């Protein structure tokens, strides 16, 4: 079933064989993730990533937020406040889908927590779009007349 990690005795910084054998083997990896359902253990690791990714873009939009015009922060604010929704409700279809898997809801709970994902990233390209209008909004400002 198992084996050593290769040889440590070759150099591997020009190895193209090396190289290649790790890319084939990586879209290999990648074909057979895709085309199978991930067990719900593994849906705790996928949720923190998205998670990481929200938090990293909510402290950039905190630091954007001072630059913009006043006029434009409840608006902004409300879309990051939504995020923050779409977080939660993510995180409760996940931990339901964990508790109902082996039930007749394993299926649903799976399909509700992939809906939460995705209007999670719908509503990233929102906040991006109310940002960005924000700061044509701020140049036409700035640009004297």
């Amino acid at each position: 079933e198992i084996s050593p990690p290769p040889t440590a005795n070759l150099d591997r910084s020009n190895d193209k064989v090396y190289e290649n054998v790790t890319g084939l083997v990586k879209a290999v990896i990648e074909m057979s993730s895709k085309i199978q359902p991930a067990p719900p253990e593994e849906y705790v690791p996928m949720v923190k990533e998205v998670g990481l990714a929200l938090r990293t873009l909510l402290a950039t939009v905190d630091e954007t937020i001072p630059l913009l015009p006043a006029s434009t922060h409840r608006e902004i604010e409300m879309a990051q406040k939504l995020l923050n929704s779409d977080l939660g409700e993510l995180i409760n279809k996940m931990k339901l889908a964990q508790q109902y898997v082996m039930t007749s809801l394993q299926q649903e709970y799976k399909k509700q927590m992939l809906t939460a994902a995705h209007a999670l990233a719908v509503d990233a390209k929102n906040l991006l779009d109310v940002i960005d209008q924000a700061r044509l909004k701020m140049l036409g400002q700035t640009r004297p007349h």
